[PDB]
């Protein structure tokens, strides 16, 4: 069971450049507040260009041909993250309070979901450090030919407030373990967990300028980071519309390679030959899963008509079984939302909801008067031309919708620019099979949701993101392939 | 549709090396049979072992470095072997008629199932030639390594008379592809296509001593190529037994590389919920596919209790539907037995299974006068202790056996010391996936059966053989690894 | 040796869109001309917004699930992939004069090296076509979870004009394997052989739709394929500049990937230990293949210092043995350049080099008052501040540089935005790895230059593009990878 | 630097079987010696038939479906075998000391070199726990195959004395990382590291049954192992004649797998370009390494004649350098032999060179009078003829022949029957790369020898060995390949 929770004291909060912790240039420091009492938990220094300019510096001279970074073996890069990764369990009760208070997530969960993921993300990317190999390939003529992946360069990464420390590992684990040297901008809502991080990435031993993070506002260091033209590769997870922001300043400065994690609306289609309880439980923990708060959560709820009544009437018990407080109080499924302009986003879009006309089940309105706490809503008789069925509400809001013909649900979840996740419940094979071949999603769940692991990539189809991450493949997005060929006097089979 | 056959005129029946017709040194041949009527086709040249010491002698020199073989491209290699399907494919009627008048197979089969396997197969294996790669390995120190992947030398490689083409082809597609060369040991039974082939591989190109072909007798020429030191690896295609002798005749001289395929009891499990036309007909199929003489054929019929009547009805029915007359007639869908050897075998092992108390459905008995076949046959009520559910019979003869619970059917289909295929029927996901992970079995099929390409790897567990053919991992059996370390200067990520 | 050239009748200068010939929606229609003579070839259909709007629907319709493209095997795509390459080798000669003729390039080179280097290239890809595979992953938890390797949809691809021929292939070679469909924009200099192959995949069997040219100018056509939404990905070969502005328009629109492919300024180091006539033959062909019209040609020619003088010497005879006029006479070694646009600019660049004070040991002026040659010209004394050791000439202009130290001259290879190719000539073992691994380029070549095959992936590191082509990770770019992740009863290794 | 060792006291002389000490069912138990003193260690149970059986009975129980070990998480298996290495890591004192003592080896080589290798293999195979994947096929037709990389089974491992720990661990790592269970049998001269390693296994936390230890005598354990029929694989590292052996009784008795790593006569090529210093140091090392008593001893020192005589004459000057004592002592660098059956057969080998005529440099005779010392030994102008270039020698004894012509020294070196390391000395790229290919040897050095990683698969060519370890590669060796074909109702690429 997860331990009682401490004092939290908050030490680290200024930008970690060269194993070190600098002040702003400027000298600004922005606060951080708490969702769940509305309280500022400490002052952090704001970054800006100035700051990402020596940290990608620091950067480069740390990937200099011959640095200690450069010349150390891939088994004792392995060994460094797996070194991080036992000091970060070490410090998990930290960890994860920080992270429950911070971006106001459940403690349980910020515990038995949180920290474990990252550890095993950690350790998995610590095993591939020194497994990725380049290839000796047959070329005609006399010649011998081989490949290298070696590490891209700087690589500068924009991380989310949802899950601060998952993505964190998600982005440093992979660049890390192919040599690459990194400068990281946090979310300006949670930027706690990653200096706490950072203080154990210098405990752990790595060089000095490996690891750099500046802590500012995204307008500003995360617009210098994407612009900048020392940096070699940016990684970024966000919003659709930041990340078209950050591919066209790619695009105006040095041609950097550009990942994007963006977000989706993602259906979850349940048959009527599929199991009621499993669907329905998986269905709620799709959609309610970290306040909605998920790139991936299941949006659109598609079910078939012949058990559609039955669906909604257990669904609505389920939504009134959801019990909403205080992130660290036990017992609590639900804290709050992160911050206020979410908090508000949400009540527009779910009282546009009830403008369009779509029946409403359980929530849909406010809950108490301090933090940002939103009713459980279910919204039934959800149509393809509500706004709740186009736009990622990114809240504990969800739509039921009906269909009969296969053919015409298989069309209308593909009738979408995101592409992220889909979700199909059902006892057939055939159906199961045939389904996740036709669907396009980057991630296709079969009677099950939310099942996510270090080993299977992970990415977006058409506008939900570019590149895959968590995996041999999302490792290959790290490196760049040279080739040698060398003439040689004779060559033999 | 298949075009009509022709005259057949047999004149390649001799000791095929250097790109050579030679005499046996004995200046023995014996003759081959007509399984449909019982008439000698021709007399074929009896290898021995100072042919087969001759073949090695020539493939060892067409092996050495600086070669004609060794220093051709690995593109070159599978431009060979594409312009030997293609030459294939225009003696396409020739070879299907001769496959149905040596194995006494049925011509349409000959025609649509054999050579469009062998040209799939020689295509794929020419498209894998120059695609075959080593490795560079981040190994720790200032050093760099790589691997590669060598042909192994010179393979002998022992067909059976059932499929004499496809097996020929399955044996000399990934063994050329990789760049090795091949002293082959036809079936007694079967020797004459193999030897068109060879003419034809002549025709293609390949230079002297690649190929070579030595048409003999089992224990004399056989023997003489698992035994013989000069040979780097063997394979063999054939019964337990003789693969027995072989590995024990490998371990006695050279250890040599050994790649046997052996037969087994298949098991089939048909469960309630499957659609039971698709079923039986697959069932049927399965057990009766080219008069049962298939290593892979389903001799277990495992069906469930509570539809096992109304299965062996229909089964019943579809046994009296089978036709059976000489192959080349048009209309027939069964031919003879290869010879009277395994037909006395079958009539032996069909009068055991009456003799132990066995129900018999349809047949249980020879038809014709002239030839060698046997009525398609049907046994119900088959016990474990039975010979007919133990002992490969290896012709048209059927056993249904019943169940009641998964877990008891499972240990019983796993109780054999054969591990080369299994099926399962069945409209359920979960029933599929768990049996097809809790069977011992080198392939299982699930809702098919006989379902064999080239680019899935076909083996057996257990005493079934050891190996894989077909694939990527069949490839990897037919190369040796080098690895080279070279000591550097400085080494960077 | 190349069969004597014939007479040239173009009958292809339309658009080709779902497997037919229409004329552009405007009606407009621009000339080709003979750089060799300057005289009109014909007149192409010029295309614009309308006609890649109708291009892009036609292919999305032959991409829909269900569609002949979509069911057809794999062995099948390589199959019709084989039998484009053997249509094209049937009429080898037709395409090779017409590759002559349009881009103005030496008869033997176009036969011997462009159409060879599309059948490799044609082939290889019809083999990769069947045997790329997705995985099965070791998923934690009761879950069995694979990826597949899908096409990622329709792609537009823009040709340049230096390799018409070649281009072309190396884009609808990864493209057509994967089973994608693709739109193409043949540069509005040579569109004649792209659209001759166009008739011949109508000819081979491809279905209607899967292969579309739109033949017009880069910025009303390429800019339109480019900005349309519905496009998935796009390929382009050309200038960094258009290629900053591919992926910006990218970023605009709908955030499709994208593949650059752009120039650079190729170092060849050559040192005192290096056989010096082949370092001199290499470098000379390097820098002058093609006219000099390279992405990869050898610009900056380091030679160390104790070896200098000699080495100049030498390259100014081997500059003097160049012979310049028509590219269809025999003994010929050097064409015209492609337009007339490009003769003034490297006219210009040469009497730039001029005015910055670099030594000229040969050429720097124009030869034949009909045509667009330049002589062949040599470069001595080339610092590191002269405008032709940084802007791309794409020009017969040699600069050869001195060197003494290695760590120096290494500095100066990497000091610089791109990073396409590089070359080193020496004897040694420690110094061939050490430079090879310090090197910032796609491809190093040893003791070799100019060598490019199918197999070996290709592309540049900074500036000079993103991702690589022609191999396994060319294949890679081509495709989308779905994770599909099923719920199952129970688990076991 | 090493740490002061402490006393040593020996409490597990047992057979380890399901996590339990038991004592051999006959009850005898046999001494074990120290080569440095002649002293008794300890008395070792002896196990026999029944041993094994009850051990393959454990194991084969441990290995069921639904058992512990099976339904475990591959990542989870990487745990416990990275909690084995941290346990290792920490009894690393104790571990050196009893290999130092049970082996007669160098305490400094034991620490530096044997430990830390052994920490390393187990954790690279801790990383590859939970990274090898099975595939996705695109099988022809409506289908979906793919296929899974599954444990074999009983795994039974027989050891060499050589290197107790080291190979002990290279059995163990890839046979874990898959997921099999294992029956080892180490060798009767140095048995005790291996059961303090069980100790260290069954704290660590594997389930009981997973790994079981029987000390007994090769020709009754060892056989037992070879013949039993439950086991389903044999990995055996030891003399070629025992290797024949184990392969033919493996023959007759359920077909298992078998793996081999035998024994070489490696020869070690140097040039008149190589340095002479760096050739003399690791000609030196890689003959003297652990008394000569390594499988990859360079005994065969070729070198060219122009620096012939200056070789041998550093060489002579190197052995006299040599220290012989005790291994515990510091300062030495030669510890006794293993036992006094190898001391007498060293020898006589010795005594036969001296008879057959080769020129004695330095050594050829024994040392001390307690104790297996024998003095490092160099012999000169061996020919080809002599024992001394035929027969394994496995001790401290160098042979320096002598060469002019780079083909017939290829010759020379081809011309055995063991391939399983080589090495080139040369400052030359392309007679590196030449001679590397031509060489028929597993292992090729240049430029350095005995550099061996748990990265780089090692294996033997001709009758060294038969398949690879200590890698990918080495990794494919344990596991069985299973094919799962389902029919689908339609597919689409
Ligand atoms: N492969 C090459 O030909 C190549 C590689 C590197 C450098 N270059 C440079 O290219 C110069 C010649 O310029 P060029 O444009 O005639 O050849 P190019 O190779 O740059 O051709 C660019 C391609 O993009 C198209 N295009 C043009 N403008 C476009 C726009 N605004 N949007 C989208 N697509 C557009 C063109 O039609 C052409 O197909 C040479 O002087 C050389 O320095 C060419």
């Amino acid at each position: 069971l997860p331990v009682l929770l401490t004092d939290l004291k908050i030490q680290y909060t200024k930008i970690f450049i060269n194993n070190e912790w600098h002040d702003s240039v400027s000298g600004k420091k922005f606060p951080v507040f708490n969702p769940a009492t509305e309280e500022e938990l400490c002052q952090v220094e704001e970054g800006d260009k100035e700051d990402v300019d020596k940290a990608v510096k620091a950067a480069r001279q740390a990937f200099q041909i011959g640095s200690p970074w450069r010349t150390m073996d891939a088994s004792e890069r392995g060994r460094l993250l797996y070194k991080l990764a036992d000091l970060i369990e070490r410090d998990r009760l930290l960890l994860a309070t920080m992270e429950s208070m911070n971006g106001g997530k459940l403690y349980s969960n910020a515990y038995l979901n949180d920290l474990a993921g990252c550890i095993k993300t950690l350790r998995y990317c610590a095993g591939w450090a020194d497994k990725i190999q380049g290839r000796t390939i047959p070329i005609d003529g006399n010649f011998f030919t081989y490949t290298r992946h070696e590490p891209i360069g700087v690589c500068g990464q924009i991380i989310p407030w949802n899950f601060p420390l998952v993505m964190l590992i998600w982005k440093i684990g992979p660049a890390l373990s192919c040599g690459n040297t990194v400068v990281v901008k946090p979310a300006e809502q949670t930027p706690l967990t990653a200096l706490h991080v950072a203080s154990l990435i210098k405990e752990a031993g790595f060089p000095p300028g490996v690891v750099n993070i500046v802590p500012g506002y995204g307008p500003t260091a995360g617009a210098a980071i994407s612009s900048h033209m020392d940096i070699d590769k940016v990684a970024f997870t966000g919003s659709t519309e930041v990340g078209k922001l950050i591919k066209e300043a790619a695009g105006k400065s040095n041609l950097k390679r550009v990942t994007l994690e963006l977000g989706g609306k993602s259906p979850c289609i349940v048959l009527a030959d599929a199991d009621l309880d499993n669907a329905v439980e998986f269905a709620h923990h799709g959609v309610f899963y970290h306040q909605g708060q998920c790139c991936i959560a299941a949006s659109r709820i598609f079910v078939e008509e012949s058990i559609y009544d039955e669906f909604v009437r257990r669904s609505v018990e389920r939504a009134k079984k959801y019990i909403l407080g205080n992130p660290l109080t036990p017992g609590v499924t639900q804290g709050p939302q992160i911050d206020k302009e979410q908090y508000d986003k949400i009540l527009d879009l779910i009282e546009s909801g009830k403008k369009e006309g779509a029946k409403l089940e359980c929530g849909g309105g406010p809950w108490g008067n301090k933090g940002y706490f939103v009713q459980p809503t279910v919204f039934s008789n959800v149509t393809d031309e509500m706004r709740i069925a186009k736009e990622e509400i990114f809240g504990p809001v969800q739509q039921i919708m009906k269909f009969k013909s296969l053919d015409d649900v298989i069309k209308r979840a593909n009738n979408t620019f995101y592409g992220l996740s889909a979700g199909v419940f059902t006892k057939d094979i055939d159906k199961a099979i045939t389904i996740s071949s036709a669907l396009q999603a980057g991630t296709v769940w079969v009677n099950c949701y939310g099942v996510v692991s270090a080993q299977c990539p992970f990415g977006g189809f058409k506008m939900s993101g570019n590149g895959r991450e968590l995996g041999e493949y999302g490792f290959h997005e790290y490196t760049e392939v040279k080739t040698v060929t060398v003439k040689i006097s004779q060559k033999n089979s």
